[PDB]
Order: C-alpha cells, then structure tokens, then sequence
C-alpha cells in the first residue's frame, strides 16, 4: 500500500476501528463482505453487500450470480466490459425498490460529504457506497466502487470495504484523498464520481 493509506490488515488499521465512534456500519457490512467475482463487478459486489445488509428480500439472499436474474437498467454484458457509472449504480439499486440518494461530487463539497457520511455510518438501516478513481488515493486502477464502513474522527479517515479482496485489503483513506478521488470526471458518464446513500 502507498504510505498515505493505512491497511485494515495492520495493527494501526485495527486500532482506527477500535478508536472510531462512527463505525456501526462495519458490523453488518463485514457480515456480508464478498469478493467481486470478476474485474468488472465491483459495483455488483457492493450492491449485493448493501442489499443483504439492509435485509432486502430478493432463504432469499442477493448474490453476484443472481443479481441480474434490473437487466433493463443495464445489461450484464455491458457491466462485464465497462462496469457501471454512479448514476447506473443508483438505478440498479432502485430497481429492487430501495431508496437511493445519488451525490455527484460536482453538486456537493468535502465538508458536507464528511458530515453526512460520518453521521450515516453511525446508523444501522442505511449505508454508503463510494465511486472513486483509485489512482487518486495511491492505488492501481481506474474507477472503483465499494461500500464505506467507518469513520475515524481523530485521523479524518474513512474505511473502504474494498471488494477487490484478492488485490487489496480494506483501507483507511484520508477524507481529502477520497474527496479528490470522487471529484474526478468519469469518461463514461462525463459526470463526476461521488457517493450514494442507500436505505429502505
Ligand atoms: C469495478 O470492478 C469496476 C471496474 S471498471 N469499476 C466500475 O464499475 C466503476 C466504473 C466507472 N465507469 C468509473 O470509472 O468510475
Ligand atoms: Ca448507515
Ligand atoms: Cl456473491
């Protein structure tokens, strides 16, 4: 990992969870944590984690293999090649009748991101998924999607539950770096990246 990130797979990373007071969502999300089934499915993995964490009925559970079994929003063949945009992520979640608030970085700011997300992370029954450019947080890749689990107030870092579990552990990222990474233009959408709030 680049030195600006603190891996959850370290004593320091564990301590950031232990000293966080905005960490409720870590529990149900970790309980549903999955590895993206292929290199393009980060958004699908993120969605099914959140849907299962919310208790959404599809035992009747969501799976990356059953998610598209919704197709009218975006075809699985398109997602397999290109992933999904922030707006497509919103619509895919909404296709199962769940409430979504999509926040493009261009329409908000770092202070409101931090405040609203930190408050959300204290609450069960709702969740946050981020869409960000990996290069901007010191990681390898283009645009990625994963849920957020916790916020450490002392260090101003958010815990990303990275669904690329074969490649990276969950990481604690500085708010400033995560903001910079969301405040990037996705060439597919020609819109900024950002974050989504998900609730019943
Ligand atoms: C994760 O597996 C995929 C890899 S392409 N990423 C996304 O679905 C986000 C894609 C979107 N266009 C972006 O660039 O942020
Ligand atoms: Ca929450
Ligand atoms: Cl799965």
């Amino acid at each position: 990992l680049s030195p600006n990130l603190i891996g959850f797979n370290s004593n320091e990373g564990e301590k950031l969870l232990l000293t966080s007071r905005s960490r409720e969502d870590f529990f149900p999300l970790s309980m549903q944590f999955v590895t993206q089934v292929n290199q393009a499915y980060c958004g699908v993995a993120s969605i099914i984690m959140v849907l299962n964490s919310l208790g959404i009925n599809a035992y009747r559970v969501f799976t990356q293999d059953n998610f598209f079994s919704t197709k009218a929003v975006i075809a699985p063949e398109v997602v397999a090649r290109q992933g999904m945009t922030l707006d497509e992520l919103g619509r895919l979640i909404a296709s199962y009748g769940v409430k979504v608030k999509v926040n493009h970085a261009s329409d908000t700011n770092i202070e409101d991101f931090r405040k609203q997300v930190a408050e959300n992370l204290k609450q069960d029954g709702n969740f946050v998924i981020v869409n960000y450019l990996r290069k901007e947080i010191g990681q390898e890749r283009g645009g990625h999607i994963s849920p957020l689990a916790a916020y450490n107030e002392q260090t101003d870092r958010f815990l990303i539950m990275d669904v690329s579990r074969y490649k990276y552990p969950p990481v604690w990222v500085k708010t400033t770096d995560l903001w910079k990474a969301m405040n990037t233009v996705d060439s597919v959408s020609q819109k900024t990246r950002g974050f989504v709030f998900v609730s019943k």
